[PDB]
């Protein structure tokens, strides 16, 4: 869904200052940031959706950003630490990453990424 999104204003700041699209273990679909995830991107998200204990307790961390993650196991799963935020939700197959930094709210950005998504939720993917 943020792939067309990706190369324009989703991305650019259109809600997040950066944005990738990572997830599904069957390949990638489109990136725009400044920030190189470890090639272990999809196997990290895909692993860290275990029993929300690691990422629960702790936290997870990524090539150079990592949060506390609240809730992560019903649907939708937007993190944050208290600075930055990582809106990472599911849409057509694939994981958006909203990833910005303090500038934008953790609620401006969640509440775009809410809405786009509940255009693809009617089917579910």
């Amino acid at each position: 869904s943020w792939q067309t999104y990706v190369d324009t204003n989703l991305v650019g700041t259109g809600a997040v200052t950066q944005a990738a699209i990572l997830g599904l273990d069957g390949n990638t679909w489109a990136t725009s940031a400044g920030f190189a995830v470890t090639p272990a991107q999809g196997q990290t998200l895909a692993s860290a959706f275990n029993n929300a204990d690691p990422i629960r307790a702790s936290g997870f961390d990524l090539a150079g950003v990592h949060y506390v993650t609240l809730r992560a196991d019903d649907r939708s799963i937007y993190g944050k630490k208290g600075s930055a935020g990582v809106i990472t939700v599911k849409t057509s197959k694939s994981i958006l990453v909203g990833v910005y930094n303090e500038k934008i709210q953790p609620g401006t950005a969640a509440n775009v990424v809410e809405k786009l998504a509940d255009y693809l939720i009617g089917q579910g993917f």
